């Protein structure tokens, strides 16, 4: 059953076939083989860009949605996850997405439910149409993963954004450099190289960002100064490389990670990202149903 | 007009043709009579299964749905239920669902309206498409409602589904009884006859379980030692009857009412039950908005 | 790309351009240019019946819909509506539909962003396809606003809509009275002249009533008294022309600005108001997204 849970159970080549489907997606690419399905979308914790790229998704493929609010009235407290599933299986649901709290939540669940289970972020664990997503932006800019440098700035330890990518990205062939405070990383990754911000942006084809939360930084690092001290500055943006990106999956902390004069800048991908997310979801959605 | 308040409004034939619908829709039956019409979801009170069941209906029947979720300060500026109600009828709404928490709040409301309303649960009063759902999974099963014995456990007292249902399987020629912490019965109940669980388990066609609320209380009755004190333990199931069925409305409290065990066990029609309920449904729709 | 976001910004032209498309759309032309576009309806402050008007009129025109609240969004992170917008943009929203707390949000914004704005309400209070859904009723009524007496009674100074109704009617070429408790009128209006009631109902062609809120009323006006004393009894009622009608915007508060058997009485447009928003807003729709 074709789940999608993390991103360590896609081949490179299964990877590659996904991202060339949404490209063609993208391009006008459509069918009518899903029309009038039914997908479920249960978000437990907030979201704006996955949980309405796949409603957008679901819709460009004509199926019917239905919306659940989990931290809601419209699922039982308690009453099990397994439960609701079952539940949505009975009453006709085809595909069901998923944001849970959960790190992991998916394991025992994907192997004792009966419809493909499509992992919206299981945070801090893993976003695997997240990174599906960055790594179709990087192909469309560069047509190809090996020999890129790709970095990744920020808390780096509790990522699922920064996880799903360092590891894949170095399976595809590109090499991963990772910046931010010290006691952020996880001095135990095989997969990437810590390095300074002030090096990471002249080396790097790709600059991937991370929001640096404020209502979870339990830490010594003040927001006041962290631009400065290890975001992306504008001085430290003027020395990228001439065809080097900016990325960020979003929502943007402006002038914490970033400058605010830099999210729309020429070199940001930005929102191409979120663009994305839409073509790669439904070839996702494609993926999980088809037979 | 065709609303669908209560089990009492309806004929023990139009309860069989209802039956006889549904049974017609999930074999696939379909037409698009009903196509682009709009039906509005107006939850007051929390809801899964009914609320998504009747989602799916509609948008298998090829309807434009509005949903309103919660007593959330949408329509909570002190408008009259009938104000809202002509407020949809005005914007094109043809068919409302309501589960609203005033025991009887469709008596006066059904006289005034002029488009059907259709029940999905009013206080602790009436829930009709649940035990029309719950009746077609019975007769499926057993192919009459003649000499049969349905067995109802729990909360009698304050059940809208043990309420909707008792009377009306005794209407259809089958025999109730009722089991539970005596506190919780109807002091002169003239649809069921009181006995214990131990009893029940042997001498039922149907064991149907309620939920024990957790919510509420765990005063009046522990939860804890429930499934032991009243409950359907393993023990107890194992003396079912060999063609009896175990039926439950759902969300289960596992643990609770029953054992964790047998919520997916062979005798179980739980989750056909869910199955049922949406072309039940759909089939409560037609009859609301036919000719 | 048309923005809608106050009354004071169209033309009379475009003003009746804009009823004239609805009375034909209320008549039942359609077309399939708006097929499958995306609209987004982002009421970050509640409301019972714009939200639902707005919905039916999306899918009346063919189109997908999008539902947000600010709730269950990363909005509610530190993402600027700016930031919510460019997002809705990316996954292929086409038009936004804006209900929000902010003062004039919309200003900033509609320089900033690349896809139509249609205001649903904002800090100040401007409701422009309440405004459009009034002047439709009144011009179905009259055919012309030219030389119209059309009163406006209760908390004239604090309501904005009443304010903007005024001034384009009056820019209609129509005359506007109020009446009220004296303290509740803006002695600065410039767009109405102030009578008693019992003056306004017999000199009206137009009797347009606000909600009495039981809220606010920080300097207290009684409700109990409020019908007999300022408000549409129905001693008053049979006063008015023979041609004349009454309107509120709804919710009504039964018994407070109006008697409750007017409500629905021979003069009474307040059902047909509801109906009308539906085309007004199918028509603002089709303005914003005419290439």
């Amino acid at each position: 059953m074709k789940h999608l849970t993390t991103m360590s159970e896609l081949s490179t080549e299964e990877i590659k076939d996904l991202l060339q489907t949404a490209q063609e997606l993208k391009s006008g690419k459509t069918d009518n083989q899903l029309t009038g399905k039914f997908a479920a979308n249960l978000f437990f914790e907030p979201s704006t860009r996955t949980r309405f790229s796949f409603e957008v998704a679901e819709k460009k493929l004509g199926m019917n949605v239905l919306n659940l609010d989990g931290t809601s009235t419209s699922v039982q407290k308690g009453e099990t996850l397994y439960d609701t599933i079952r539940t949505l299986e009975s009453i006709g649901v085809d595909v069901c997405v998923i944001r849970h709290s959960e790190d992991e939540y998916y394991e025992e669940l994907v192997s004792q439910v009966n419809i493909p289970i499509l992992n919206a972020g299981d945070g801090c664990g893993q976003h695997p149409t997240q990174s599906l997503l960055d790594l179709m932006t990087i192909y469309e800019e560069f047509n190809t993963f090996k020999g890129l440098t790709v970095s990744i700035h920020g808390d780096i330890k509790h990522s699922r954004v920064a996880r799903s990518n360092a590891e894949v990205l170095t399976r595809l062939g590109a090499r991963v450099l990772f910046s931010g405070p010290s006691e952020w990383q996880d001095e135990e990754n095989t997969f990437g190289t810590y390095v300074s911000m002030d090096e990471a942006v002249e080396s790097s084809d790709v600059v991937m960002l991370l929001r640096i939360q404020n209502e979870r930084h339990q830490s010594a690092v003040s927001q006041e100064g962290y631009l400065n001290k290890y975001g992306l500055t504008v001085e430290r943006a003027e020395r990228m490389k001439r065809h080097a990106i900016i990325m960020h999956p979003a929502p943007v902390n402006r002038g914490v990670e970033i400058d605010d004069s830099l999210v729309e800048s020429e070199k940001s991908r930005i929102f191409k990202q979120m663009k994305n997310g839409v073509f790669i979801r439904m070839a996702v959605i494609q993926r999980a149903l088809q037979t």
